[PDB]
């Protein structure tokens, strides 16, 4: 599970992409709930921020980035865009 | 149920301009909880992605939008402020 | 407690600071539940905003600001920086 940068720096990043991964592609400080356990995938982080099922369509935040849920997979998100903040 | 749109392009919208109305006026591809018989108006709409009773000044967002509440009646939304991020 | 404001304009706020000086500072109509006695600091107006404990890293929205939290004081925010959206 992926992440693919974009012609003006946005990343198209797969749900399943698992935390370590994640912080490196994006340059996170940290995760909410870290070391918790709560949750182990971007798509599973989302849904902790929305609190509910995510939809295609949603919009999260989080440090520096804007997540917006492109496609679900049933219960879980396939495809995130990833946007800087500024 | 109106919708104006203001000189730089953001809308004013009435809180019960109704969910087929607003994805035209906004180029919405999908509403959240769309065939659930949730909400009807852009008010509920607001009311379910909150997930508590909206105040004017609460801020949300859907696909490219941000939706302000700009004015309310009692519990409902009477005026939202819809700007397409970038 | 305190406001200083960065050269771009964007504010360093205290989670300590009291809703008379948070309004002052940043120019605000109104806090959610104004009047309830709910909190009386930014800290606990982001939480009530997030539904929940703060974490570094959350972002939050009210009227035309964009609230991110720098830093934590254990149950606290200790910091904010609000940055103006138009």
């Amino acid at each position: 599970s992926n992440a693919v940068q974009r012609e003006d720096g946005s990343w198209l990043l797969d749900g399943l992409i698992a935390v370590p991964e994640l912080k490196d592609t994006l340059g996170l400080r940290a995760v909410p709930e870290e070391e918790k356990g709560v949750y182990h995938t971007l798509s599973g982080m989302i849904m902790w921020l929305l609190g509910r099922l995510p939809q295609t369509g949603d919009i999260t935040f989080w440090e520096n980035w804007r997540l917006e849920v492109i496609d679900m997979d049933s219960k879980r998100i396939d495809k995130v865009l990833a946007t800087k903040i500024d």
